[PDB]
């Protein structure tokens, strides 16, 4: 016990933590895939059972990433030959394997580079992307009937969304959904024709003698978006000597004024849609139920059941208005909303009317709903102990708003206060997943009497792993920044001895709902320069963060680079008051958003930093996305907020970096923060006369997450900060 | 005390450096611009005249960069809105200006954006390039009639040549040739269609929201390389209401089996043209002269008027074959071909037989003939001292090759040693260029009395300032490698104390050809190093290099990497064996092929330096233009040299360069070694998990001389190389 947790152990994850995948078939069973075999659980017993033996596992073409069973448990679904694409899509191939034959299906076969495919919810159908057009196949060995034509390459998009609404506006590569029995496929079209270009060099293989030039559609700070249109088809008539009949449903009048976005899909009934709107502008979305006209096949909806949500300080919901949540029958859901006071919770709504009723209220938030039975409402909130970075799972009876209780608070009270869940069928049973402030654990529970019932994963390995090495401490608390409590955390390093001046790191995020403080167990970098470097890091969330009302977080609503940056440095500066701080001796670091805020403190002539390393930065608002800028900046036009655009660039602040040490890094194949963004910003240090460090990485994306970009970008930034702070 | 020369004072060229810019007008008349005015003197006595007042510049309005007066001196011509291409080509708008009446021409003016421009020899036609076509223009102030109407963009060049032509074959812009009277135009034309395109980014201003792409046609090794076409255009028919009269000059059967480069055009008589032509091979050209014959148009072509030039040794020429300096008449010439021993010297030439005498010989060589008159010839060698890092002007005497003079040598032995001279016309007078060691010191000549009429420029001032400033010593000497003498210089820092011990910075270039090693003065970084810094800076001229004969140049003929990089290594290691080295901290570095070689030294392993700096180096030879690479490696397929294009490339060493610090920088708009190249080898290095320093400059090409980057990138060079030698 005379060794700490190294550079190497963190880039190699020599300490291995432990999770448990699983996936609910049925109302009490779940497959679980285990020494390379699926195995059925009966929730109910624990007793397991054999529902694909491994060696059935044979590398057809590389190896089984993932795999999918439909409904009916006659097939089950591989996909094999993964290739990566942005940040939730990616292309594959795949393979249906007949559970009953025990063979494998050879006839029609699923088209090699598909881009989405999904079983439909009961049965065995199947639906498909492929150059951007969907394809039906109601049983496997049989042929596929396409749906659409118009299907085109970086201009049309037919099932799958374009990198936008991948990115900013579904956080998926799926546009595809099939009604509750089947009978229905809804999809939406992209088109992105007017879209401007991104365009950078990828350099490939040493071997390639020529760059390729990467295209993107990619809407920039108020510039041409995609348009959107939604269809509903009735598979029904699907044949090979018929036209394909489908309806095609549009934004109430309210949103089909002007631009807007489709921000989300949810089916109520075999009959009724929800569909979800927002405006560019994105203060302003709204609901609209539409029911099937079994007479015409037309999709009507109407103004008893629409519903506006609107925001006054700011942009709906957190990154996108809530989902709404529909009780079986379909007339009523429940949806989480701000409070009039500003906090996000969750009121009732009745499908044809226009008033709800909140059912929890209080000074904390709902992260989400998790499950609706006829009878409770299963959710997750930050209430308990009234830390917002913490995570629980309540269930309040419908009948009764008063009688709320939790689930996971009190299991394991030291060990877990930060909780996802993941339903059983009918919310018979879940698992609960405690991801911190302890070692994760993994656990199984009936719904029925609340009992423990069993543990699936409790790291029992790692925990003895880390008793013979020194690992640092980590400590949440609170500090007052112009009256409001702000919550932050420090990285303490082992053997902490507080006659000792300890350099500092803060490690930011600070993005709009952004999150850094919470009870999450990570091993990371910080652990390495805590428990090695003898370095603090610590992290702040101020003005602009989420998960603690509006007021708080709407903050920086028209003005990012303002608050949420000075909030940085305000609480940094209490930070080093403290004595075990060599207030000489601090740094910020940051990634992505982090890397811009980051850029922007050191940029602030505060004096405060000796130096800052940004990862991958935004520079200049109008270079970023229009989906995410224009939530939080409008549009960049002197009618609107171009004035706040202007002066949040880094560069505006090139001439005080002339008084810190500045690491700048990008990964040339940059597609979300474009490397433009750095390569701008150098060059306008250059003409300052500033003098700067600078790390591109070739062929890296957003998440120079390569083996060997990862290992390096982190080996070099330990260098930078050991140097910054004159260390061994 | 006293003052060194600081960093600011290479950065901001504090220490003026006068010359004297003239442009030859008659036999013994020139131009010479003084206070914005323009003189034109009498070199028979010095008398001068006001030409155009400065008068005239302030009433134009715009900032005059250029001028070119008529042969007939009638008109001026006024260039303006300069805007640089590639390292010759730029476009510009332009003015003609009557001298006679004091008015500017504004009736049919020259269009913006011209590519080139040039009056005839006599009279004052004019002949300029305006998107990729011909123009000319026999009156100022009437309309021009065109000559071309293939030009197009990236594709096909009328007058211009296009970006490998530019770069390697003519070291120019310029595709055409008037005739001595001006009865003729010859230009080229290039045909890029089937030539890859080099494509990169292009940010450019911080308010363009979307980077842009550049495109060039540009013939990596081995790829497909422009095709050229040339033409005499018979000037004496242009019409508006008539059709070019054109003759098409094809090359020699012994050219045509493959594919060939134009690299020469030398009008002979009115009626008699030189072209020179050679193999993509480059070990085989040939000079076709032809004579028009005038009852039918045709430009006539004989064996006897061709002349052959191989090398079973290597590549022909230095960077090309030497152009031929043909009599008055036409019917002999003389031009620089290798002698037996491997020594360039010059050779006569009859017109139609095939055999020649060489008029020089010795184991030194002539630099490049200046001037040919019927009595002598002149010509630059590095003959005096024995040494090829100087250079004289001498004269032959054609009846009599024993007899020949040395008109520079003894003008001041001390103060000059590197020479260049301009001639008037037809010889009768020539300013003589003295560029070191000393201060640089223009005179001017009569070539009769080989009196020297006067002092044009002495610099008399900056040799005041820099008695009041400590600058180091520059001492050239001779060493031993396998055998043979190869010079090498050192910057000596000032009180220069050959007991202690100073770091030692290599400077590299070590191209083929190349010369590091010479008596030119020049105020540079190293003055500041050593100045400064008291870092001794070396450079050694070994394997590869020229002006030494053929077996010293083709050394390395097909071998890139290897015998010039070995020699760069054991030099430095006889400077670490003369004690006033401190072995423990060596250095080295350079720009473009001193990149390289810098590179392939560091990855070597030899433990002898400590750190290196490239700055713009090729990697991998098969990513450079084609011209170029192939002239001394042959082509990258297995059956040609392909195997030692592999093992040459720098990514092959990358291993070796974890026991060195190492500092790369490229300018991402760079067109000629493209930014692809320092992707590649950053790329193989984080693969290799080699750690070191980067840095990219935005926008920046070739010479990263933009005002901000050159300051920038000396300054962040001085600061890494100053914590590598543990400097303060
Ligand atoms: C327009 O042309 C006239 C030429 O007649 C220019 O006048 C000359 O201006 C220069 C500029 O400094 C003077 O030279 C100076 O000489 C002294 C020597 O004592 C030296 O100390 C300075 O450093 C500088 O070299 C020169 O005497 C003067 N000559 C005349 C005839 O007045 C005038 O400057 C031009 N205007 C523009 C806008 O360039
Ligand atoms: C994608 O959107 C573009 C609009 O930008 C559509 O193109 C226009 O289509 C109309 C109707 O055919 C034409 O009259 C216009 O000339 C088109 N303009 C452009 C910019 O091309 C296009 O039809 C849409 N594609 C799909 C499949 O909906
Ligand atoms: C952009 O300009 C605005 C307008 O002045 C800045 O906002 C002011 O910031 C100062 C901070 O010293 C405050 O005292 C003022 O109350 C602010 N006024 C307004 C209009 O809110 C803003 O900080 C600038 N943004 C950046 C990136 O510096
Ligand atoms: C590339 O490979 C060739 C072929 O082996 C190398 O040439 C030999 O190099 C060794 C050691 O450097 C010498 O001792 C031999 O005499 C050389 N013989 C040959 C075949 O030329 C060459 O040095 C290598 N060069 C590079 C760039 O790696
Ligand atoms: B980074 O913070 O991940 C990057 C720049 C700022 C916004 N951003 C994104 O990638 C956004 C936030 C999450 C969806 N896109
Ligand atoms: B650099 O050394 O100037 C670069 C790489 C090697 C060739 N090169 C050039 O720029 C060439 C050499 C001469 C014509 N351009
Ligand atoms: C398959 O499962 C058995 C136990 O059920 C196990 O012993 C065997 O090693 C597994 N094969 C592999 C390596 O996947
Ligand atoms: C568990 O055993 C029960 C009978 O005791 C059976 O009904 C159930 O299907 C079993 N579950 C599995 C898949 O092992
Ligand atoms: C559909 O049309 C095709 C045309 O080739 C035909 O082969 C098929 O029999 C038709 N299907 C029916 C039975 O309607
Ligand atoms: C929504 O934003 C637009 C401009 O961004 C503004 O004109 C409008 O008043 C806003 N609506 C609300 C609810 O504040
Ligand atoms: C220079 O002097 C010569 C001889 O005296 C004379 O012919 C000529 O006109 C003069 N030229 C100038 C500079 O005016
Ligand atoms: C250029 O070359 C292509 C063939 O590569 C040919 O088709 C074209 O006509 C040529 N253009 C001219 C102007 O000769
Ligand atoms: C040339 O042709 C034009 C009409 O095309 C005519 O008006 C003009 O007079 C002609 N000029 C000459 C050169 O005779
Ligand atoms: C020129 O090079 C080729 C191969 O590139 C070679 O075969 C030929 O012999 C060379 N010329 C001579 C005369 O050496």
């Amino acid at each position: 016990s005379r060794r700490t947790y190294t550079l190497t152990d963190y880039l190699k994850s020599t300490f291995r933590v432990k999770f448990y995948t699983l996936q609910w078939i049925s109302d009490h069973e779940y497959l679980y895939k285990q020494e390379n075999n699926i195995l059925l659980f009966n929730a109910e017993y624990g007793n397991s059972s054999i529902f694909l033996e491994n060696s059935t596992f044979d590398e057809l073409g590389y190896s089984t990433n993932d795999y999918s069973v439909s409904p009916d448990r006659q097939f089950i679904l591989f996909e094999y030959n993964y290739v990566k694409q942005w940040r939730h899509s990616y292309t594959a191939s795949y393979d249906i394997y007949d559970l009953n034959k025990r063979q494998l299906i050879t006839e029609e076969r699923i088209p090699n580079n598909t881009q989405w495919i999904t079983w439909s919810p009961v049965g065995h159908k199947l639906a498909y992307v492929w150059n951007n057009d969907i394809y039906v196949k109601n049983e496997p060995n049989l042929s596929s009937q396409r749906i659409t034509w118009t299907g085109k390459e970086n201009v049309i998009y037919n099932g799958v969304t374009d990198w936008v609404y991948e990115e900013e506006v579904f956080s998926a590569y799926s546009a595809l959904w099939w009604s509750p029995n089947g009978t229905f496929l809804a999809y939406a079209q992209f088109n992105d024709t007017e879209v401007p270009l991104i365009e950078y060099s990828f350099y490939s293989d040493e071997s390639l003698q020529y760059p390729k030039t990467v295209r993107i559609p990619y809407p920039k700070a108020g510039a041409e978006n995609p348009t959107v249109k939604f269809f509903v088809v009735d598979t029904r008539t699907l044949s090979p000597n018929a036209s394909v009949t489908s309806y095609q449903i549009v934004p109430p009048a309210s949103v089909l004024i002007g631009d807007h976005y489709l921000c989300g899909v949810t089916w109520v009934t075999e009959e009724r849609i929800s569909l979800q709107w927002i405006r560019r502008a994105q203060n302003y979305s709204i609901i609209d139920i539409c029911d099937y006209d079994e007479s015409t096949g037309r999709w009507i909806s109407s103004v008893a059941r629409q519903h506006i949500e609107i925001s006054t300080t700011g942009w709906v919901g957190r990154f996108r208005p809530a989902e709404p949540h529909f009780t079986s029958d379909g007339n009523s859901f429940y949806k989480i909303i701000s409070n009039e006071e500003g906090y996000k919770h969750i009121c009732h709504f009745q499908t044809d009317k226009s008033n709800c009723t909140f059912i929890t209220k209080g000074a904390w938030e709902v992260i989400g709903i998790e499950a609706l039975t006829s009878d409770y409402l299963y959710y997750i909130s930050n209430e308990h102990k009234g830390m917002p970075g913490g995570r629980n799972l309540y269930r309040i009876q419908l009948n009764d708003y008063t009688k709320v209780t939790c689930l996971s608070c009190e299991l394991n009270p030291e060990r877990c206060q930060y909780y996802s869940a993941s339903f059983s069928n009918k919310a018979k049973y879940y698992q609960l997943r405690c991801f911190g402030p302890g070692l994760p654990l993994y656990t199984l529970h009936s719904s029925s009497s609340d009992k423990e019932l069993r543990v699936l994963e409790d790291n029992s390995a790692l925990d003895k792993m880390l008793q013979d090495v020194q690992m640092p401490s980590k400590k949440l608390d609170v500090i007052n920044l112009h009256g409001t409590k702000f919550w932050y955390q420090m990285i303490l390093p082992p053997h902490f001895d507080k006659s000792k001046k300890y350099p500092l790191l803060i490690e930011v995020y600070a993005g709009p709902c952004s999150q850094k403080v919470d009870t999450v167990f990570r091993l990371s970098w910080a652990t390495y320069l805590a428990s090695t470097e003898n370095i603090i890091v610590a992290s702040f969330d101020g003005r602009g963060s989420g998960y603690q009302g509006d007021k708080i977080m709407h903050a920086i609503n028209r003005r990012l680079g303002t608050f949420e940056v000075e909030d940085q440095i305000e609480a940094t500066r209490q930070f080093s008051k403290m004595g075990f701080v060599d207030d000489k001796r601090i740094a910020i670091w940051g990634w992505s958003y982090g890397g811009y805020v980051t850029s922007m403190v050191l940029g602030a002539g505060s004096g405060v930093f000796k130096c800052g390393i940004a990862v991958a930065p935004v520079s200049k608002w109008e270079y970023y996305d229009s989906v995410y800028t224009e939530r939080y900046m409008g549009l960049p036009t002197p009618e609107d907020n171009l004035d706040y655009y202007r002066n949040s660039t880094v560069m505006s602040r090139a001439e005080n970096f002339k008084q810190v040490e500045y690491l700048l890094i990008h990964g040339t194949a940059d597609d979300n923060v474009h490397f433009q963004q750095s390569a701008q910003l150098s060059k306008a240090l250059v003409d300052a006369g500033v003098d700067f460090q600078t790390m591109w990485y070739t062929d890296e994306d957003h998440g120079i997450a390569s083996n060997m970009a990862h290992q390096h970008i982190y080996t070099h930034m330990s260098h930078f900060l050991k140097q910054c702070f004159s260390l061994p």
